[PDB]
């Protein structure tokens, strides 16, 4: 439940640019609409970029590539998704 010392902040440069929404039910991921799977089964946690093996990663906070010393939620998202197909 209780977010990270470090959680990535929605508003973070990054955050802005990937627009990551830390929530999946309420990103953008429905309008974004990314291919491979439909918006409701996207989340960070499917995600071919995320850095499973974080410094630090725990269940529900895994590390995303561009987003180091911080951790993303799992089932949050971000437009630059893409559903792990590799
Ligand atoms: S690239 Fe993937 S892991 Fe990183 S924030 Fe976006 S959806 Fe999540």
């Amino acid at each position: 439940a209780s977010a990270p010392a470090n959680a990535v902040a929605a508003d973070d440069a990054t955050a802005i640019a990937l627009k990551y929404n830390q929530d999946a039910t309420k990103s953008e991921r429905v309008a974004a609409a990314r291919p491979g799977l439909p918006p409701e089964e996207q989340h960070c946690a499917n995600c071919q970029f995320m850095q499973a093996d974080a410094a630090g990663a725990t269940d529900e906070w895994k590390g995303c590539q561009l987003f180091p010393g911080k951790l993303i939620n799992v089932n949050g998202w971000s437009a630059s998704w893409t559903l792990k197909a590799g």
